[PDB]
């Protein structure tokens, strides 16, 4: 095996109409940029974003995402990224995964994600 995936160790908040950023990373850091990276939605596994030979692969993410998501890039030359996810809703919420995939080999980490309404605080 080579390296493992990971992410943060506590929920992502974000609000409803509003952004959310769902980072992951390669641990040890390493260049990902040339790199297969995607995130699936549970409970049935749907694309939200799948990244691959360098490009957005905007075709192979689930109808619902077209348009809502980016890849943010900065810091995958050291095997960071983050999910954007733009105009959050509640049906958001929930359960992510994330995985690196060099070649055969590929690792996942479990994001979460909890969504709040700000007009009802």
């Amino acid at each position: 095996g080579q390296f493992r995936v990971i992410g943060p160790g506590h929920p992502i908040r974000a609000l409803v109409g509003d952004e959310a950023e769902l980072p992951c990373r390669i641990s040890p850091g390493k260049n990902a940029t040339g790199m297969e990276v995607g995130w699936y939605r549970s409970p049935f596994s749907r694309v939200v974003h799948l990244y691959r030979n360098g490009k957005d692969q905007d075709a192979e993410q689930a109808p619902e995402y077209r348009g809502r998501t980016e890849l943010l890039k900065e810091s995958i030359g050291e095997g960071k990224v983050a999910l954007r996810i733009q105009n959050v809703r509640f049906s958001d919420e929930g359960g992510y995964t994330c995985f690196f995939r060099d070649a055969e080999y590929q690792e996942e980490a479990a994001v979460e994600l909890k969504v709040e309404d700000p007009f009802y605080w």
